[PDB]
């Protein structure tokens, strides 16, 4: 119930299940909220080792952590103390649908991230759940302002380890607990790297740059 400092930690625990798989993932970050950039590192505690993409979770581990400049209002970081809760539908190009829900506080200095997420409908053969895919491109999310909410839509691109490419249309409301002053529509530009991994991706370490700007 503080101030948003220029380096904070995170915490986070999903709760997911996705095409009947059921998981728990822990979680601890780090990162500079003003800098736009963060690393997390996460664990499967439950339901390991994940039988589907790791790279279908990546998006879903932090939107304190965009770089904005003076004149676009930083919605999300003045939502602090009480903070944020978003809501999430990915549509994948083959069918697979993910939605997730996520609250977002501040606790003792410390960011506390509560997700919860469902996939289903992922094809047996496809890229997610033969894991044949190779990490998110770069892309560029459309923030907007809507029925008192921050919007935002992405067209995600995710790389394939035999070539070519595997596009998600993702729609995100984005929802202070109380109000406070909402920006212009504008870009939110990211970039998110896994970094590490083991053998069979129990423990999965992440980084990702986001700098928001006008185009």
């Amino acid at each position: 119930m503080a101030i948003i400092k220029e380096f904070m930690r995170f915490k986070t625990h999903m709760e997911g299940s996705v095409n009947g798989h059921e998981f728990e993932i822990e979680g601890e970050g780090e990162g500079r909220p003003y800098e736009g950039t963060q690393t997390a590192k996460l664990k499967v505690t439950k339901g390991g080792p994940l039988p589907f993409a790791w790279d279908i979770l990546s998006p879903q581990f932090s939107k304190a952590y965009v770089k904005h400049p003076a004149d676009i209002p930083d919605y999300l970081k003045l939502s602090f103390p009480e903070g944020f809760k978003w809501e999430r539908v990915m549509n994948f190009e083959d069918g697979g649908v993910v939605t997730v829900t996520q609250d977002s506080s501040l606790q003792d200095g410390e960011f506390i991230y509560k997700v919860k997420l469902h996939g289903t409908n992922f094809p047996s053969d496809g890229p997610v759940m033969q894991k044949k895919t190779m990490g998110w491109e770069a892309s560029s999310e459309r923030m907007y302002p809507e029925d008192g909410a921050l919007k935002g839509e992405i067209k995600l691109r995710l790389k394939l380890k035999d070539g070519g490419h595997y596009d998600a249309e993702v729609k995100t409301t984005y929802k202070a607990k109380k109000p406070v002053q909402l920006p212009g529509a504008y870009n939110a530009n990211y970039k998110l790297d896994i970094t590490s991994h083991n053998e069979d991706y129990t423990i999965v370490e992440q980084y990702e740059r986001c700098e928001g700007r006008h185009s």
